[PDB]
């Protein structure tokens, strides 16, 4: 799951930010 890009934890932010 988490093994392709290089940032998991630095993207969520800006994910869950726009997300609600």
């Amino acid at each position: 799951k988490a093994k392709l890009f290089k940032k998991i934890g630095i993207g969520k932010f800006l994910h869950s930010a726009k997300k609600f």
